[PDB]
């Protein structure tokens, strides 16, 4: 890349072989969690500029760039955002560049030439949708600019728009890109941005899949928003293949069991949002098993055990795997009275080929043999959670199942739910 913007030592860097110098400004905040999630407020003292090398000023009719980054956008909240279009990434001088900019729903990437022809490419996503894969999550952009052809902009890797450009002139870009919050009159708006890259070519699919792997820290558990899980940290649950139920206990103790019931809240600002609410249900804390390691980061197979809240108390998730039948129907044990009832539980964040896949849980024995992945199976009527060997075999033989794929998800400013 021609750009890389990271996070190392104690400062912002450009890792490219041009080190292009980097001006912070004092109201700039960077995750404790990972320094390279910057978080961007609506104030003047919360910017960035990047003073670009003159080697790599774009001033060009047909040379072909590219950009990637990784953004959380929190969701819209009243109708002070509604027609507000504010720039985020400003690399136009003289009314000729390219910039990155926001509005209700949307992600805009604008060219503009020097005779202020102009070609815009949009990511739309709505506020009214059940569950959102965009809204304050961590997703993937990649937008890519051949000057004989299209603009194109991709999320998550895949394309999502396109629109010719090979009737724009001369571009001359700014010779700094400034990341801030420009014409923004929502005063609480903020971004979280990771991972700038600028390319001195047009990236082609497998360099952005590959990058969009790349860049997935894949060995590492994520949250629903998209930062890395962690220990001692309460979460609420998601099954993605029953995503309108939340999970409940009934009774604590092996008598009792966990189960997933209908059905999520509403939450609704009138024309703004429409979403399923989230801070539902038996939150879930994830425990270290092994010693000797300080970090709080949940890695792909870290052994875990997982502590149920229950009326303000913690218990054990955890089953007796002599029960009959493959479907081990899981529990709140009380923690002094877990005995050798089955509890470790495997976290896996990525497949057999090292590709992100949402978070599983594999329950274990102790003497370490697979009960199987918690999932869930209808008894009477009620979908109560098990741990099931039928999944393991069914991603071992299809890489593929539906039941066992979860969402941990804490509370976070960019949702605004009252929990
Ligand atoms: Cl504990």
């Amino acid at each position: 890349s021609i750009l890389s913007l990271r996070y190392e030592n104690n400062h912002l860097i450009d890792l490219s072989r041009y080190a292009s110098k980097i001006n912070i400004g004092s109201r700039v905040n960077f995750d404790p969690i990972d320094k390279n999630q910057i978080q961007l407020f609506n104030l003047e003292s919360s910017k960035i500029e990047v003073i670009l090398k003159n080697a790599i000023v774009y001033n060009s009719m047909y040379e072909n760039f590219s950009t990637s980054f990784w953004i959380k956008i929190p969701k819209y909240f009243s109708e002070i955002s509604l027609n507000n279009e504010y720039t985020i990434i400003n690399c136009i001088e003289n009314n000729s560049g390219w910039k990155v900019s926001l509005n209700y729903g949307e992600i805009i990437w604008t060219l503009q030439d020097n005779k202020q022809n102009i070609q815009r490419v949009v990511f739309k996503y709505s506020q009214m949708v059940a569950i959102s894969d965009y809204i304050n999550r961590w997703i993937f952009i990649t937008i890519t600019n051949n000057r004989l052809t299209k603009s194109k902009i991709y999320i998550n890797g895949r394309l999502i728009d396109q629109k010719p450009i090979s009737n724009l002139g001369n571009i001359h870009a700014s010779n700094k890109i400034m990341f801030k919050l420009d014409g923004c009159r929502d005063p609480r708006r903020y971004i979280m941005i990771k991972y700038f890259n600028l390319f001195d070519k047009e990236l082609n699919e497998k360099e952005i899949k590959d990058l969009y792997d790349s860049q997935s820290n894949s060995g590492i558990l994520k949250d629903f928003w998209g930062n890395y899980l962690q220990y001692d940290k309460p979460y609420y649950m998601l099954n993605l293949f029953d995503p309108n139920k939340y999970v409940d206990v009934n009774n604590v103790g092996i008598r009792g069991y966990m189960y997933l019931k209908g059905s999520r809240s509403t939450l609704l600002t009138t024309n703004i949002y429409l979403n399923s609410g989230l801070y539902m249900g038996t939150k879930f804390i994830i425990k270290k098993y092994a010693s000797g390691n300080k970090d709080n980061i949940v890695r792909n197979n870290d052994r875990v055990y997982i502590n149920v809240v229950v009326n303000n108390k913690e218990y054990r998730l955890a089953t007796n795997a002599s029960q009959a039948g493959v479907e081990k129907i899981l529990s709140a044990l009380e923690i002094p009275d877990i005995g050798n009832l089955s509890q470790v539980v495997v976290m896996k964040s990525k497949n057999d080929q090292g590709i992100r896949n949402k978070c599983k849980m594999n329950l274990q024995d102790n003497n370490g043999n697979d009960i199987g992945f918690i999932g869930f199976h209808k008894f009477n009527d009620i979908y109560k959670l098990v741990a099931s060997n039928w999944y393991n075999r069914q991603i071992e033989i299809s890489s593929r199942t539906f039941g066992c794929s979860w969402e941990f998800i804490p509370v976070d400013d960019g949702w605004g739910e009252k929990p």
